[PDB]
């Protein structure tokens, strides 16, 4: 699988478990088409979103449902979600890890891109 | 003005100058309606986007044009833009600063909400 | 003043107020000599630590007492303190802002160096 | 091994390879005693620093040699090193991952602490 998402909780010093993630791909008409979705495991990782065949060139949006995460923990956070928007596979297939580090009023996101 | 945006460059250790910033408000039909826009100053700041009267409760999106920033510096970046989506909440008097710290393959964003 | 320190709280979305900050300068024998100190203001800022005359080239350490900050808020943190170690370099006129963004198990620090 | 260090490069979107790391432990006389050292692999990870037996309670400092990393890449960075200082194992043995995300003028560090 060429797309993985990893989420950490900066309050607890732990993986962020059970975080919902929705991936979209920009369609020819400029709308965001649902592409794939899942939730993070006990390790804070989400594997198996897509395949080499399916993950073609395009502009992708990874929406990490941070508010739903903090609210399921009984906490009122600032952001609705974290949105990570990027062009993928434009120089041929790559493997993408999208990492996010969450706090109630702040987040960071990093991409690790490797060539198989 | 209840909304300020501040952008920093983690590669050069500087304000991120002349970055385009677009603010949108979510409409009743779930589309994003243009609300305010500008370019960051020499201090990396964008002041004067809105007023207390106009900045009512609702869901807002701040889009920071990071890709153009990096390309103007001759650097290849990962993201198309950085997006910050939040609800404005009246809960007594409030000022919102949306801060962003930019690297080519990473960004951080923080909200500083004060009275 | 060529050195300012700014501290933000990522849990509350606020300046980090009343945080103790200690600055040290590396001596010829490789020990850390006290240089300047203070507590962050209501804006999370600490101004007036030094002067252009005193802030000569050399290696400096800024220690931010994060542990006491979190404990005063009734929160259990990971780090003893946050440490920022850098060389001051004359290279024309320079102002250094050391910014820190605090969470219980994580922190970020950035240097904004301007003329 | 109960102590692991992971380093990413935010400029390249890659693991930070060949980063030197020195760990110290505060001694009874309040000095920093050398405890362990190593360098990050091709994955950006440093394994095998210590053992359960050796990694007793204490105050530890993990020094990540960021300037040496950026200078080996021909880049002039701001910081000398990143220093991560923490009390370990005070409620019994834990596993610690110290992560760092590097840019020339900025870094972040996060701890992930798990109970085996
Ligand atoms: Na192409
Ligand atoms: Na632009
Ligand atoms: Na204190
Ligand atoms: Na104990």
């Amino acid at each position: 699988c060429p797309l993985m998402v990893k989420v950490l909780d900066a309050v607890r010093g732990s993986p962020a478990i059970n975080v919902a993630v929705h991936v979209f791909r920009k369609a020819a008409d400029d709308t965001w088409e649902p592409f794939a979705s899942g939730k993070t495991s006990e390790s804070g990782e989400l594997h198996g979103l897509t395949t080499e065949e399916e993950f073609v060139e395009g502009i992708y949006k990874v929406e990490i449902d941070t508010k739903s995460y903090w609210k399921a923990l009984g906490i009122s956070p600032f952001h609705e979600h974290a949105e990570v928007v990027f062009t993928a596979n434009d120089s041929g297939p790559r493997r993408y890890t999208i990492a996010a580090l969450l706090s109630p009023y702040s987040y960071s996101t990093t991409a690790v891109v490797t060539n198989p």
